[PDB]
């Protein structure tokens, strides 16, 4: 069955986060870890694996930690050729090391063939008015919903001034995923309340390692602005 859709009091406020909104930016502004065909190398707990990833623009990490939901996911992927995509933290993540949740699939048949890219539409509702569309890329089949709220919420930040330093021009927002066996589920794209962003607890939504299929997923991103 299918996550029910928000409650009025389930989504975040961003009026009622007072620390730095630039740490939630940092986590989808042209950022993530990217790695492809990769065999996990090492592991800390029983539910995490670490690879030999290193970025290739800023130089910041060689090792990658990915926390999965549970054993048995470690398990299922830790001797598995996999692509890994996902956002990563610095911040208490302990083992040129970061730290991420999720996003592993299997590389062998998981891509189209001609080189192809499949476009996955994103459809924004702004006050529940559809202002905005616009399409996200992957070259899998069965990509992580991860992957492709990173690259929507990279989108809106640049687009729609998603998240600033100080705050959002939005009070709530979810990203819904719509799959074609009609199940949906939904993220809260805001900070818990208070005056720290805890990063690690924030991304770990994404232990799970949901993924969904890229040819006929539906993506909603549902935001409200400020004063009404
Ligand atoms: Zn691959």
């Amino acid at each position: 069955e299918s996550q029910p859709d928000p409650m009025p009091d389930d989504l975040h406020k961003s009026s009622e986060f007072t620390g730095t909104m630039g740490n939630m930016k940092y986590l989808y502004d042209d950022h993530y870890v990217s790695a492809t065909k990769v065999k996990s190398v090492d592991k800390f707990l029983a539910h995490d694996l670490i690879y030999n990833i290193s970025d290739k623009k800023l130089k910041n990490y060689d090792k990658v930690k990915t926390e999965l939901l549970n054993e048995d996911l470690a398990k299922k992927y830790k001797d598995e050729v996999v692509d890994v995509y996902g956002s990563n933290y610095y911040v208490n993540c302990y083992f040129g090391k970061t730290c991420m949740y999720g996003g592993i699939t299997k590389h062998e048949g998981n891509h189209f063939d001609n080189g192809n890219l499949q476009n996955v539409l994103v459809r924004v509702y702004e006050n529940k008015r559809n202002t905005i569309s616009f399409e996200v890329q992957t070259d899998k089949k069965s990509v992580t919903a991860q992957e492709l709220d990173i690259k929507a919420r990279n989108f809106l930040i640049n687009k729609k001034n998603l998240y600033e330093f100080n705050s959002s021009p939005y009070e709530t927002g979810y990203i819904k995923f719509i799959e074609n066996n009609g199940n949906t589920f939904w993220y809260d794209m805001m900070p818990a309340p208070g005056d720290k962003f805890d990063q690690s607890k924030y991304l770990m939504m994404y232990n799970d390692n949901k993924t969904v299929d890229s040819k006929s997923v539906k993506i909603e991103v549902h935001l409200t602005t400020k004063n009404g």
